[PDB]
């Protein structure tokens, strides 16, 4: 069967068994990451070796281990002890989140700070947040979470409406010690509630919305075979799932007549970073890498039919490992369906008398994740005409603070006394390209303005220019919306019928990239987010733009170290890393629950096909 | 009844009668433009005076006239003779398009050019195109069209596949004279056909697409009263139609509790320009202003249910005048429906245990127009959360040329010997703002990066800055995607509950603007297209960014002359003019019929509301 098939409960139980038998999974051990490894480049002699990569944490303080396991042969391949003070800590465990509030509740410094605010400790929730790397030398080599407090007036109250500003604590979650409690002063706790299901806030619900029924009376046009292989309207792909990256698309290819033509070997969101722009000591450390530090797949929602996914939905229910190696199913974690997408092509020709209209549609593959106050949707779209699009949907409840009485240059006021610090949500798409095969190159395409003069006497001409990126050292590129800058991924050895190299064009949204000072800690750890486009030469171990162990790593790992190798990328197996993000200055309308905002990118064919690939679409029924 | 109601067949017949009785519409006269005038600013003492503006052409060569007519009182208000050599020619008449091919067919120079190419004149179609203003002094004061030739091998053949390059003719359509025929040389006529309904090209049609049924079992959630007044999900607006601008939105307002709050007084696409970037003498003159020169509303398609508009559709059938003053109905010219739009807001809260999901939807108002080879869709979207969005969809058949044998820097090759010149499609949105009333101002908002240092020791802070545009002379603005530049329209005298001015934010796509040399003819006539944003003080006669008479006008009219008045726009009745466009380097995939590409803009509330306006949306049925 397919080596790209989803992990099954049996494979995960068998990994647990192999590890136990090898002496690697005793009672002090916890699995912080488990995922299948992709087949090797040809080296994997077809056959089949289902290999799994495991990060094992030790709750007694011993060194963690990276282990690779073969479940086909039931053996441990390698087990390396990690020096986390050098190469970074493991991802946060779910059980460590719950520990922060409990420890703080019995710490004299925390209780004193709460008493000075006349707050009941049984009503104070603590958001446990990743720690980053700053000036505290005692944290190097230690698993640290930081806590910010919110008041919950009653169990169904939205705590985010009641931030306790001026207060932050740092917690060692392995030795279970409170290392620091910082109290810069008392701020009023905002009193208005933010309960968006309370009739007192919502008013009477609308009665004016009539139903929209979307049905497919003959079922959907896509087929699913082998659990996760999709065929739809000439597209072919495998839908993977990884506890860290979430949904991963493999082997995206398009059937152009008789031949299956590869386009993208692997597509994923390989990292995301959420940096905050509030210089207050209470929050100036606040950054999370939701993918690399928390593992966004682990927090995927079960998606409800008619609510989260409307229409004729096919579901995938991926299996991940819990902290002890037992399989855990995310029921209805992935939604797949096709959607009408308006007009595809249209022309009414006067001379021929032919009127022609065809409708477009797209395949949708999506999942949603929730981490704390944030909710992120990840949407991959495939269109009839060969376009591939990614869209992130950001929603949830904004992270709050007090609003200072004299105003602020870095915080929005949402309600009396209630602030929302400025922040970004930045994503890194990793696109292991395979445009008609693995010999690919990237060109930067700019519009070129021409001057009125000889050969252009009316001053109307304009053109474009393409610059080939030949080595990694020249392949760190910035957007330029004003010159219409795009990037083309082409195959110099595969030509269309016009004898031009086949290609795909990447259209970015040209949003601002990382705003932090280039000397900041976050600029070093999130270096990928400072540029719009990176191209690297493929390597099996270069998976994430931040490195493998993002939690509490000092920085520089990942992309800036990969590109220092200065490898040849001109007609080679290459990987495109695209940074794109939202800059969020929260508005009153984002409160008390925020409407979705979106960002993404798209790839459109650029002389990939010999003519329009949608000539054979029939007239609408 | 509403003074914003659509013109009726009776009103148009009555305009015809008034003009006839006044001696203004005899047999030598033709109506080149007819449209209702909007109610005056308060000055219109409610009551009702339905006034119509008429451009009357004279086919005997006498001077044309601008006439304003009151159909309520059955009188002519004013009739002015136009000096078209000074102020521009009238819009092209449909009957003048048909004249170009007929005249050329009996001209010895044209027949000689066709004979030298072994072409049969009965198979040569001539695209009649607007002329612009260049070096030919004989054209000043004359109605000129230029013709480019295409070969049609048989009546149902797509002529666009067979351009006759090296040949162009100029025609005086009033005296019916061929002024010039230019033959720069013989080019092979591309032989491959481009017939996208021919089974030989399409192959067997797909059988894999299963139906998508979109129904509203209880009917739609919007109501239509008075012919064209829409109420939908707290939105209120009137849908107008103008033969020049096409669909016009009036009185866009949102019901926020008890009060109806204005947002936009009038929204339209007030001009569009399609400049070509090929420096060949055969085409370097090629620019059209489809709105101002051709009148895009006049060429609106009748939209077929299930093909052009899918779902539960409500139709409007606008009435326009033909060239003699008879009413002509565009049946099913406007489609209106609501569409599901995925998730609106979502949060699963761990501390409260509440899981919350709400679905979004949008109201869609659209029309399609066809001029020659081009087909343009105009889409206005209203969303539950207060967002307003415009989207243009460009499709049709690309305008073609020969592909030169040595290559070209300004033309794409689509097929053997077949070129497609580079061009842009640029739109001007005119937004007569009324944010909570008519005292509005515009601010330019830029992201501000901050340096690591005192008060920002971790180097994470970032902020933003808003610059008020106080006079027209400072209100010609350029995009800056890198600093996240947007524009806020606010009402300094209307505050939200946080005592901040209410506002709306304009989010542009930041595509390139007009690429032509600033000294070119098109840069002067399409000056609006050289900048992303203009703000003017409202005036009843400042309707179009190019002026009233765009056909063969020398330039400088419209926006650059309006803003020279340097009026106060700080808390005044203002109008926002946003330029946005597509730069089209045609691809092989655009041939032989092109998939839709899109561009547009959106406005999102920015502290307009006191909290999220969609708290009262119910859970999905
Ligand atoms: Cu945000
Ligand atoms: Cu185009
Ligand atoms: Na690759
Ligand atoms: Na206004």
């Amino acid at each position: 069967a397919s080596p790209f098939r989803l992990a099954s409960a049996g494979e995960i139980s068998e990994v647990q068994g192999i590890l136990r038998t090898a002496g690697l999974l005793g009672p002090e051990k916890r699995i912080a990451y488990l995922g299948v490894l992709d087949p090797a480049r040809g080296a994997g002699s077809e056959a089949e070796d289902r290999r799994f990569r495991v990060f094992i944490h030790d709750v007694s303080g011993a060194r963690p281990q990276e282990v690779t396991v073969s479940v086909t042969n039931g053996t441990v391949i390698s087990a390396v002890e990690l020096d986390t003070a050098a190469t970074g800590e493991l991802p946060v465990l779910e059980e460590e989140f719950e520990v922060v509030e409990q420890l703080l509740a019995t710490d004299e410094r925390w209780l004193k700070a709460l008493a000075a605010r006349n707050l009941d400790v049984s009503k104070v929730r603590v958001a446990p947040l990743s720690a980053g790397v700053f000036e505290y030398a005692e944290e190097r080599g230690r698993r640290i979470l930081r806590g910010l407090a919110f008041v919950q007036d009653f169990p169904e109250d939205s705590a985010w409406a009641h931030p306790v500003d001026g207060l932050v604590a740092y917690v060692d979650v392995v030795s279970k010690e409170v290392t620091r409690v910082i109290d810069t002063g008392v701020f009023p706790v905002p009193a208005e509630h933010g309960n968006y299901t309370d009739p007192e806030l919502t008013g009477p619900l609308r009665t004016t919305q009539k139903p929209i029924s979307i049905t497919q009376p003959e079922g959907p046009s896509f087929t699913v075979t082998g659990g996760n292989h999709i065929e739809w309207e000439k597209w072919s792909l495998d839908v993977g799932f990884d506890v860290r990256e979430g949904v991963v698309l493999h082997n995206i290819a398009f059937r152009d007549g008789d031949r299956l033509r590869p386009i993208i070997n692997r597509a994923s969101i390989a990292e995301m970073v959420v940096p905050y722009g509030d210089p207050s000591p209470i929050r100036s450390w606040q950054n999370y890498f939701d993918t690399g530090e928390y593992l966004v797949g682990q927090y995927a929602n079960s998606l409800e039919l008619g609510c989260d996914c409307l229409g004729d939905i096919t579901y995938l229910s991926p299996v991940i490992s819990d902290a002890f190696g037992n399989p855990r199913e995310i029921r209805n974690g992935i939604c797949m369906h096709e959607e009408d997408w308006g007009i595809l092509a249209k022309h009414s020709d006067l001379w021929s008398g032919i009127n022609y209209t065809r409708r477009n549609r797209r395949m949708v593959i999506s999942f949603f994740t929730t981490i704390g106050n944030y909710d992120y949707g990840f949407y991959w779209y495939l269109y009839l005409d060969g376009t591939i699009e990614f869209e992130a949907k950001a929603t949830g409840v904004v992270f709050t603070s007090a609003f200072p009485e004299g105003g602020s240059d870095n915080i929005s006021q949402l309600a009396p006394g209630l602030g929302a610090p400025f922040h970004q949500h930045i994503f890194s798409a990793r696109l292991d390209m395979a445009i008609d095969g693995f010999t690919n190159r990237v060109e930067e395409e700019d519009v070129v303005r021409q001057t009125m003069g000889p050969g252009n006497e009316r001053g109307n001409a304009f053109s474009r220019k393409r610059t080939v990126l030949t080595r990694e050292s020249e392949a760190v590129r910035e957007a330029d919306a004003r010159t219409g800058r795009t990037w083309i991924i082409s195959n110099p050895e595969s030509k269309n019928r016009l004898n031009e190299p086949v290609g795909y064009k990447l259209h970015a949204h040209n949003q601002p990239t990382l705003l932090a000072d280039p000397g900041s800690s976050i600029a070093r750890r999130a270096a990928f987010a400072t540029k719009d486009l990176w191209v690297t030469r493929y390597a099996d171990d270069e998976r994430y733009p931040t490195g493998d162990f993002v939690n509490q790593h000092s920085g520089g790992a990942g992309l800036p170290s990969y590109i220092a190798q200065d490898r040849d990328i001109d007609g080679q197996d290459i990987v495109v890393w695209h940074t794109f993000g939202l800059t969020h200055f929260p508005r009153v309308e984002d409160w008390p629950i925020m409407p979705v905002d979106t960002v993404g990118f798209k790839l459109r064919p650029e002389g990939f096909f010999d003519r329009s690939p949608v000539l054979d679409v029939p007239a609408n029924p």
